[PDB]
């Protein structure tokens, strides 16, 4: 199992827990088969990228927490597509639209992420919302970028550092 690695031009260390991998086959929104290594554990990392950082807590296919910080609103949504993928929840696989074609040495984690990166309005959309506690030093972001102070895209919060 990794502890320090890169993924989706992200340096991912991992700060406190453990997990094992799984395959398993997961269904993509267009009802198209991947085979996928599923991470079962709760974990805690660091993300760290030239143009934006972030923690992050994660459990089976499940982003429990995003914190993340950036120079730019495109930063900062490239770091939460990447955290969403990178928790590999259902509700990421089913927000695919179309296929994801093969590309030679891309996986399908690899595929997912490029899907999103292309666009991820749809992912926005349907990831979910909440209301949020007004905590110190941190603040809610809309599926549209948005900033606010009552509700949030689920698990994930926008910081100054
Ligand atoms: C969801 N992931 C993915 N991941 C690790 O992130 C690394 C980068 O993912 P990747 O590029 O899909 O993997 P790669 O090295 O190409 O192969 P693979 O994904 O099959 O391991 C892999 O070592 C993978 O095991 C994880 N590592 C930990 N500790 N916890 C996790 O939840 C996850």
């Amino acid at each position: 199992i990794s502890s320090s690695f890169s993924f989706g031009g992200f340096t991912f260390k991992r700060t406190s827990g453990s997990s094992v991998k799984k395959e398993e086959e997961v269904l993509t929104g267009n009802l198209q088969t991947l085979k996928i290594r599923v991470h079962e554990g709760y974990e805690e990392f660091t993300m760290v990228g030239r143009r934006a950082t972030a923690i992050l807590r994660k459990a089976t296919r499940r982003l429990i927490q995003l914190i993340v910080s950036g120079r730019d609103e495109q930063s900062i949504a490239e770091a939460i597509i990447v955290a969403m993928v990178f928790s590999q929840e259902d509700c990421m696989i089913k927000a695919v639209r179309g296929d994801l074609n093969f590309g030679s040495g891309l996986n399908p984690m690899h595929q997912l992420l490029r899907h999103f990166q292309k666009d991820a309005k749809v992912l926005f959309q349907n990831w979910g919302i909440e209301s949020i506690d007004n905590v110190m030093g941190m603040i809610g972001i809309l599926p549209d970028m948005t900033p606010s102070t009552e509700m949030s895209l689920r698990g994930i919060r926008v910081s100054k550092m």
